[PDB]
């Protein structure tokens, strides 16, 4: 099979003009457009001719998508197919950014709690089930090509870029996690890509050039960093993605900025030494090499987007993404220029003709792999979009969902069994978090199980507090209630600490992601109350609650509006809350304590079982 498909995809790309083969090796977005006679772009839900037009004569290898152009299922069906009947010759690569979690573009699909929920619920089976149900959602949708898994490793709370997009602090549970993330999409026949090579997850925190920098050594960055990368490659990897980080390790090529004419390090997507000589020649990678978006400002600034499009070739990549911003005719050559500017590499020998036959075998052998290529399908759009409609957001996908984001939740203490809340009719809750949507979110999963008599009626009240500071009338309504609900986020977690004392006498608002809740935590234990802390987006605030009775990590923070939930991880803490659901999470990342700095507070893999208040 491989050996044929490598046989076909020879014949196929010897046939071809420079042209079409430099086409296959560009995947612009059409994310917004500006049609004749129109004065400003507006986001391209549908096909029209403009943009057809310029698929017929550039025949891009693929288009990569976001959430403007994927609002609903109908839409997207729509569209898939009228970008395929513009390229009839070679179907497109049709790319999208579905990681679940906090990157989710489909406007009805299923969200899932992301990675570092993944990581949280541990089983290589449960990502499995992730990629291959949004694996099946793309395919109906005629999306053929996800970029996930991220395999970045989030192993630095001082920087954690990522955060919740990774599984993981350990090298081993994000290798894992997403070598079955990846089996599970390509079950599919949706092409994966890793990302982001050779590792984004621990940067330098004063990079201040622009580009992001890792000053790590090579034996630190083979024993991490590259590990999940090398493990996903040999099970199979269709793609990876690129980072636009600078590794000097690696590489130490300088580059005269086009943004301020200083000598700027090459990053890792315009590396020939990262590229070909440790991705392919090393690693032994010989599939797809996907850039990172080249209209990422410090690359178009410092390098220029097509002369990076042209770099990006030279150190072996085959495909550049959104190699220039196009959203009218009036700019058209610009693709026309992209084109013209590899046509003078290679005509003057900076890049070899066979390099690019090459890279173009490595796209059409995957696109035959994942059965892009040929396009035999008899459906017509309305029958497609009938299937996709029984598939996209269904409610086997939706249960799926809300069991991982349940079983994900991780209970670091419960004293005394403070949960599960049970609380007697007329009991008042009150409800605490940064914003009305993540308050809305509490209240509305509190409201479904009234309604579903899973609990007595109580009242609630919210209190919203971005930007406050916990004062007398604060401090009343806590005294009022016989519940307390409160959720923190932090990214960094940055409490005022001395000598590993954290400061409460912050009074003017400033530091209030960290002084409020511990606010409201200190007069919960002063009259008290019942009270729980809901950690939302990293974890690391776990540490500012030690004299709390019961805290719990659900690593997603998006809440509630217009009747949907953006995300399922609130509701899931919510539910395990009030015993309604079974946490079975255990920590993916070390929690360091601010108390006993250098000291880890919470290890990788503590989780407590909340009925036993003992350890998993
Ligand atoms: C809001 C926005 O789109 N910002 C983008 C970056 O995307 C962010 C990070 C996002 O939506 O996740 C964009 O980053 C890259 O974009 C690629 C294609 O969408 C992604 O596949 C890729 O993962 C992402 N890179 C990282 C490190 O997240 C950025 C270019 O790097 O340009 C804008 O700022």
């Amino acid at each position: 099979s491989a050996s044929k498909r490598a046989i076909d995809a020879n014949q196929i790309v010897n046939r071809m003009s420079l042209d079409e083969k430099l086409g296959q090796m560009l995947m612009p977005d059409f994310r917004n457009w500006q049609k004749e006679g129109e004065s400003s772009p507006q986001a391209l839900t549908k096909m029209n001719d403009e943009v057809a037009s310029l698929v017929k004569k550039y025949q891009f290898g693929g288009i990569i998508l976001f959430a403007e152009n994927v609002k609903t299922t109908k839409q997207t069906v729509q569209l898939t197919d009228d970008y395929q009947k513009a390229s009839p010759k070679i179907p497109l690569m049709l790319s999208i950014d579905q990681e679940g979690g906090i990157v989710t573009r489909l406007g009805e699909g299923t969200n899932f709690p992301g990675n570092m929920a993944l990581g949280a619920a541990r089983s290589r089976i449960n990502a499995y089930q992730t990629g291959s149900i949004i694996g099946k959602e793309l395919s109906a949708l005629g999306i053929n090509t996800d970029f996930s898994p991220v395999v970045d490793i989030n192993n630095n709370p001082d920087n954690p870029v990522i955060g919740v997009r990774s599984f993981s602090s350990n090298r081993e549970l994000t290798s894992r996690l997403g070598l079955y993330t990846m089996k599970g999409l390509q079950r599919q026949d949706i092409a994966s890509a890793l990302k982001h090579f050779p590792g984004h997850g621990d940067t330098d925190v004063d990079s201040h050039y622009g580009l992001p920098l890792v000053s790590h050594g090579q034996e630190r960055l083979r024993e991490v960093e590259l590990y999940p990368f090398q493990k996903a490659i040999d099970a199979g990897a269709d793609m990876v993605m690129t980072a636009h980080v600078q590794f000097p390790a690696f590489d130490d090529t300088t580059y005269k900025s086009k943004l301020d004419g200083s000598d700027i390090l090459v990053p890792a997507t315009l590396s020939k030494k990262v590229m070909t000589g440790l991705l392919r020649q090393e690693m032994g990678f010989n599939g797809v090499i996907v850039t990172n978006a080249l209209n990422m400002k410090a690359i178009a600034d410092h390098f220029g987007q097509e002369e990076a499009v042209v770099m990006a070739v030279k150190a072996g990549v085959d495909i550049a993404l959104m190699p220039a911003s196009v959203t009218s005719l009036k700019e058209e050559q610009k693709f026309a220029r992209v084109i013209q500017a590899l046509k003078e590499a290679v005509k003057n020998g900076d890049i070899p003709e066979q390099q690019i036959n090459n890279s173009v075998e490595r796209i059409i052998s995957l696109k035959i792999k994942r059965g892009m290529y040929p396009a035999r399908n008899s459906d017509s759009t309305k029958e497609k979009i009938a299937k996709a409609k029984k598939i996209v957001g269904s409610k086997q996908h939706l249960k799926a969902e809300k069991k991982l984001a349940e079983k994900a939740v991780t209970v670091l203490k419960n004293e005394q069994h403070t949960l599960p809340f049970k609380p007697k009719k007329g009991s008042r809750i009150l409800i605490v978090a940064p914003y009305e949507e993540q308050t809305a979110s509490i209240e509305q999963t509190i409201h479904d199980l009234i309604k579903r008599k899973k609990i007595k009626p109580v009242s609630l009240s919210k209190m919203n507090f971005a930007s406050q500071v916990f004062k007398t009338e604060h401090e009343k309504q806590v005294k009022e209630a016989d519940y307390i609900i409160t959720g923190s986020y932090v990214v960094k977690n940055d409490p005022v600490v001395n000598d590993g004392v954290i400061d409460d006498t912050i009074s003017d608002s400033s530091k209030w992601a960290t002084v409020f809740p511990r606010a409201v935590m200190k007069a919960a234990l002063q009259h008290n109350k019942p009270f729980v802390l809901m950690s939302l987006r990293n974890p690391y605030d776990a540490a500012n609650f030690e004299e709390a009775k019961a805290l719990i990590a659900v690593y997603g923070f998006k809440g509630y509006a217009n009747g949907r939930y953006l995300q399922p991880n609130i509701p899931a803490g919510v539910m395990a809350i009030f015993g309604q659901a079974k946490p079975k999470g255990t920590l993916p990342v070390d929690i360091p304590s601010v108390t006993k700095p250098g000291n880890t507070l919470y290890p990788l893999g503590y989780g407590l079982n909340i009925k036993t208040g003992r350890p998993l």
